[PDB]
């Protein structure tokens, strides 16, 4: 059974005027700016933008890849796919 998202789950995230887009909780690291209440923060794989967001608009890797996993025309999606599938926790900083 699921367990409360965490740092470093796969997931592809929902932004109002974006196709579901493949990224990953993040951690917060010492001294930086933290999220809202009940929200996370979203590391955006290609773009390599964060956004806060709540578990509404997350949706597990493994669960949604093969409607969601395929390229699309937006700036930045196709390097995410493969940054999702190849090296999902590197530093992209």
């Amino acid at each position: 059974m699921p367990h409360a998202f965490k740092p470093g789950d796969l997931v592809f995230a929902k932004m109002k005027g974006y196709p579901h887009w493949p990224a990953r909780i993040d951690d917060i690291a010492d001294g930086a700016v933290k999220p809202p209440p009940n929200k996370y923060p979203i590391f955006f794989f290609g773009t390599h933008e964060t956004a806060f967001l709540g578990p509404k608009d997350l949706f597990p890797y493994d669960k949604s890849k093969d409607k969601y996993g395929k390229p699309n025309k937006r700036k930045g999606f196709n390097e995410g796919l493969w940054e999702i599938q190849n090296n999902p926790h590197a530093s992209y900083s």
